[PDB]
RNA sequence: AAAAAA
RNA sequence: AAAAAA
RNA sequence: AAAAAA
């Protein structure tokens, strides 16, 4: 009797939720100082020029990691008024020190912008940080730019034009997380399709299409360091918690997150869907109860975590390995074999892991092949229908 | 009636949890004085140079045990600011006396470093302790170094480079505990695979790959003395208790521990999994109730212990022998025979102990062979499915 | 960790 | 009092 | 004590 309870209690302790209490002291390593050019004034022309400069610089081959991630962050958190306040309210990681800096307009410089927190006299630093090398030597292809060469600059004065430009750029930057952490290289068609989709959504315009090289560089950078990913996830979590209405860009991001959610938990989501939601006879086998209770505990932990659960892999945190299939390889293989036949979109999904068992795969395949028209018992009793009508084509 | 209760009470006393009360006086033996060069200043170049020197010295054939373990500890607890405070908060063993010492930079010496606690005038001691003999005579192969000979030195100035180097080195040092205490020799492919895995995790780089000789020496040292293992476990326990966020290195370690957990309790974990979680008819036999209650008491003791339970074998403590299979050899053999067929990864797992019973092994094998498609009663009644569908392939 | 998802 | 028990 | 476990 009590054995089952003791066992469940024991299994629950293996996946104890590390909730915030206060224990464990407080450790933190060295944090860099990444510079983030935030536009001081709330104007439109200044923001447009800043974004143009950032894009023109972000696509440079010879660029430092810290500078690149700071540029990306500066690009991201720009639409809100006083981005400094938002960045401060969002930045809560000891990975790096977000060194803010105000920026204003200047009609006496190449880039046309200058830092206000440093001092009005400082102008050379702006030009040195915005434009130094753009493929002048070495690799001339290393520079990136929009696909349309006719657009030499993206500087605009009308509020609407700038708003749509910023929204399109943020969307192009955000859609990368769908596969940045997972299979970054094999994520070109997906992003292309998402862009082709948003374009005919009337929310953006295809004229502001960036070269594939720029996107690839950004994805690589996003994968390399996790400070940017942490900030992006915190921003998405904040936006999702917005009780009231949400601006155009806010809604764009809260929509794009759904592609980002579960970006690496496929082996768990699909597993649950094809081996729990399907209620197949195979689940009753003595060889599946362990995996079943494991997945139960896993999803309990997930729903107990909070709002940062789905993004667990995006933060490349430690708990992501707990949701791997290494603990339920059999059920995972069975579910994948089932999905290969039912979903019919999971053909290009690679799953050739070192703990794959083609036996259960073929098992689920054959079970699905034979059960093409086999009506269940629960639904049959609920509706009262006969199976004679279901096997008419099968 | 009361007999069962008296019996259970008696069995519970055989495995009384030795909790901290105050009784037993206080005994402690002689404790060595191992030197641990801790970098005084929180700079980056000094830490990188110190690590380079330690690695260059750690892979020496003619090196003293105490010096080697002190070097290892110095290497481990370096990422935190003021490692001295952490080492003091963690060091709680009477096995050895952790003799800390501050270190600073010095541009007037071979190694370029000097001790600050001893005195600024002391410089020769630094060179004598960092570099004396590196295979100059005797065995020239005895020296170790990274696999890439082009890397003559790992000294870097950029914070990111040093951080990743330190993280990779700590990961290489930590992954050894997975099999250091248990089958250290047969732990090369596992570590190689873990490294190949972390590399494509974008968290480390393969360029900082160390020779197999260095890893083998470190594993041997870690096995020889238990002060290092005690410190490592205390560090892991501390990190796991961190309520707040965890740095990159902290997360790396809290992930790597999962390979370290249960490193020697396989005969218990697998036993529970294959003879309790599986709910086979064999468990109802009169010849298994004793083992069942034994394992119940064992896991009760485990869950009552605390956070240092799984690492019980890593500390080579006395309680590890209580969880051995010597008290439940039958159930252990049955479970191993079952796992040999179900898991299908437990082929290379050696279990040829002096209390093996091939009878129950063949028994569980045959039971699993015959029960390849035999649906249980509990799950069948919960779902209501018939067994006709389960024996379609079997 | 690997597909799809106005 | 009589074996085994990392 | 002995395997596997993004």
């Amino acid at each position: 009797a009590t054995l089952l309870r003791s066992l469940a209690l024991f299994k629950r302790n293996k996946d104890r939720t590390p909730l915030t209490a206060g224990s464990g002291g407080a450790i933190r390593g060295i944090k860099h100082v990444i510079v983030v050019p935030v536009p001081g004034d709330s104007s439109i022309v200044t923001r447009s020029r800043l974004l143009d400069r950032l894009v023109r610089l972000a696509g440079d081959p010879y660029i430092s990691g810290p500078k690149l991630t700071g540029v990306m962050i500066s690009i991201l958190s720009l639409f809100v008024e006083s981005p400094s306040q938002l960045i401060q309210r969002i930045t809560d990681d000891p990975d790096v020190s977000i060194r803010l800096v105000e920026v204003i307009q200047s009609e006496k410089s190449l880039s046309g912008l200058t830092f206000a927190s440093r001092g009005a006299n400082m102008e050379d630093e702006a030009d040195d940080y915005f434009s130094i090398q753009a493929g002048e030597e070495g690799d001339t292809r290393g520079t990136h730019w929009f696909e349309n060469k006719e657009i030499v600059e993206i500087e605009v004065q009308d509020p609407e034009e700038f708003n749509i430009l910023l929204a399109s750029i943020l969307a192009q930057i955000w859609i990368l997380l769908a596969k940045a952490v997972t299979a970054p290289d094999t994520a070109a068609d997906s992003e292309t399709r998402r862009w082709i989709k948003y374009t005919q959504q009337r929310r953006v315009v295809g004229e502001f299409r960036l070269d594939k090289g720029w996107l690839d560089a950004v994805r690589n950078r996003i994968a390399e360091d996790l400070s940017l990913r942490r900030f992006m996830v915190a921003l998405i979590l904040d936006i999702k918690r917005t009780p009231g209405n949400k601006p155009r860009i806010a809604e764009m991001i809260c929509d794009i997150d759904t592609y980002i959610v579960e970006a690496g938990l496929a082996s768990f989501i699909l597993t649950i869907k094809f081996g729990i939601e399907t209620m197949y006879p195979a689940l009753g086998l003595h060889e599946f109860s362990g995996e079943l209770t494991t997945v139960e505990s896993l999803m309990n932990l997930y729903q107990q975590m909070g709002e940062t659960a789905p993004y667990m892999v995006i933060l490349e945190n430690s708990i992501q390995n707990k949701f791997s299939a290494g603990s339920y390889p059999l059920l995972w293989s069975y579910a994948m074999g089932v999905g290969v036949e039912l979903e019919n979109s999971m053909g290009g999904l690679n799953f050739g892991r070192s703990y794959f068992d083609p036996a259960y795969f073929r098992l689920g395949q054959e079970m699905v092949r034979r059960s093409a028209g086999k009506v269940s018992s629960s639904l049959a009793a609920e509706l009262g229908i006969t199976a004679e009508d279901a096997k008419l084509v099968s």
